[PDB]
């Protein structure tokens, strides 16, 4: 990883001692990235909804994740399972359980910095992980891309500022995550997310994801190009949200 500080270099060093999870896949792979083409193609807003039982910007929040998921099997263009245990309280069980539960497309949310973490999320029935800019070389960035295309995966490849979006760029990211918060200090910044969605070429698929909270900041986005919007703390507040994020109240 690279060279880190606080809390990141923590998450890291936990994350490398993640054991792994020794089971064979027993579910499809379903492309999350080529879902969300098609509801564009279909007119419909693509939200990747997110189940996250804490995180470092959000209250913990205690709801059965199953049928949370089965709810958003309904509506969400995909889900994305924060499994990180110490700062998001996850658990690859739960992963393992939604996976079994429905058939949209899963991104693996943690803090992926070895393959045997893919390894997991292809066992446990993820279709896809995320892989952040922010901690990993960009040595690490290609093999761990490389590495799950093998399987059949396309990562969504997370970044939050012009650095990380030509880093995005050279490891020739498909499938982008513009993401408004700064990992390391928390804060928001919007102005910076919507001039990085201006920077990225047409054929990536760009996911604006953290601080979407209306109807009308979707419409704004999707005029600017993004295709997907990952909207985690307000759905797990009030999963029936998602109604109006789709069709408006
Ligand atoms: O909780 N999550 O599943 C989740 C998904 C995508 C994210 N991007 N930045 N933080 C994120 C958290």
């Amino acid at each position: 990883p690279r060279y880190l500080k606080g809390w990141l270099k923590d998450v890291v060093q936990l994350s490398l001692r993640r054991p792994s999870f020794r089971a064979s896949r027993q579910r499809p792979i379903i492309s999350l990235n080529e879902r969300i083409l098609e509801f564009n193609k279909r007119n419909i807003t693509a939200i990747i909804a997110a189940y996250k039982r804490k995180s470092p910007s959000g209250l913990d929040v205690e709801r059965d994740p199953i049928e949370y998921s089965k709810f958003m099997e309904r509506y969400a263009v995909g889900l994305a399972i924060a499994t990180e245990e110490k700062y998001f309280n996850g658990s690859y069980e739960t992963l393992r359980k939604i996976a079994s539960s429905v058939s949209i497309p899963i991104l693996m949310w943690d803090f992926i910095v070895k393959e045997s973490q893919i390894d997991d999320a292809y066992n446990l029935g993820a279709d896809t992980v995320a892989l952040i800019v922010k901690i990993l070389t960009e040595r690490e960035l290609e093999s761990l891309l490389e590495y799950a295309r093998s399987y059949g995966m396309e990562p969504a490849i997370v970044i939050n500022d012009e650095n990380d979006l030509d880093i995005a760029l050279r490891i020739g990211a498909r499938f982008i995550e513009i993401a408004s918060r700064d990992l390391e200090t928390l804060e928001i910044n919007k102005e910076n997310q919507r001039k990085l969605i201006s920077m990225i070429p047409s054929n990536v698929v760009k996911v604006a994801w953290q601080g979407i909270s209306e109807r009308n900041e979707i419409e704004e986005l999707r005029k600017l190009g993004v295709n997907a919007f990952g909207i985690g703390s307000s759905l797990m507040r009030n999963p029936e949200k998602i109604k109006e994020f789709i069709l408006g109240s």
